[PDB]
């Protein structure tokens, strides 16, 4: 008759969260890479309407509204990364603009 049981699931959950990348938001740079991660990870098969920067902005706006980049209480911390990301994206792509 196992005793622990929970402990196992406990540590499991611990390593689970720890492992999985963090959500972020507070930072900006991280918010940028993220937005870009979606831009790509998505673009993978995002194909359909043949978008381009639509995802960039649309995203920045999405995540923005998600976290709270929009007009709110903050010292330009949480936000910035969002938009800054959208740009770093359209640019990170405009670089090759071949794919």
């Amino acid at each position: 008759m196992d005793l622990i049981g929970f402990g196992y699931a406990a540590l499991v959950t611990f390593g689970s969260i720890f492992g999985y990348k963090r959500r972020g938001g507070v930072p900006s740079l991280i918010a940028g890479l993220f937005v870009g991660c979606l831009a790509g990870y998505g673009a993978y098969r995002v194909s359909n309407d043949k978008r381009d920067v639509k995802v960039s902005l649309f995203t920045a706006f999405f995540l923005a509204t998600i976290m709270g980049v929009r007009f709110k209480r903050s010292k330009k911390i949480m936000p910035a990364g969002l938009v800054a990301g959208l740009s770093l994206m359209m640019i990170l792509r405009l670089v090759l603009l071949l794919l």
